[PDB]
């Protein structure tokens, strides 16, 4: 398929983006997951990393620290866990440069409200195209919740290759606009026949 080689062109220009633009970018991605309402409620934000070409939402842990619990994730093997901080104190480089809780409160994925997930591209219906199948997805069959998909306009297109069953997203935020994939068609009380 083109599965791979897609991943990687998007890829090799989202890591070519430059701190300068991009910084900003982060910014108003950052005031507006923070000003989402649904966030005001949502208790567990748990996040994924951004390493590559995501966005800055590093520098949001002391802000979240204040207000909610900010979860990361935790590879105790193969199977990722979530644990809870409310102090940036149990930060430590576990896995391939990422850092990881290794000691806390250990929450399981389920209970998370709010999780942001970044993907190399993204659609306006709320797909994906995957990283590396394997363990990760299974993180992503636990936390059921609303799951944000938080990416750049440059790697959002209107309709990817769907490979098989990549797990679609429930909000879509971008630098510059805000995609909601839960809108509603119909509502019906007592019409199914009379």
């Amino acid at each position: 398929m083109l599965k791979s080689e897609l991943r990687k062109k998007v890829l090799h220009k989202r890591i070519n983006l430059s701190e300068e633009e991009r910084r900003r970018l982060s910014e108003k991605v950052i005031s507006n997951l923070k000003s989402l309402p649904e966030f005001k409620k949502s208790k567990k934000v748990a996040l994924y990393c951004p390493i590559k070409g995501e966005v800055d939402l590093t520098p949001l842990f002391p802000e979240v620290l204040k207000e909610k619990e900010l979860i990361l994730p935790k590879v105790e093997g193969n199977e990722i866990s979530l644990y809870r901080v409310h102090s940036p104190a149990c930060l430590g480089v576990g896995a391939f440069g990422i850092m990881e809780p290794v000691e806390g409160e250990r929450v399981n994925p389920e209970d998370v409200d709010f999780i942001a997930v970044p993907g190399v591209a993204f659609d306006l219906e709320g797909y994906r195209l995957g990283f590396g199948k394997g363990y990760y997805d299974r993180l992503l069959k636990r936390v059921k919740g609303l799951k944000v998909g938080v990416a750049y306009s440059f790697q959002v297109f209107e309709r990817l290759p769907r490979d098989a069953w990549d797990i679609p997203v429930d909000v879509l935020v971008t630098e510059k606009n805000v995609r909601r994939l839960r809108d509603g068609r119909s509502l019906e009380h007592h019409h199914h026949h009379h």
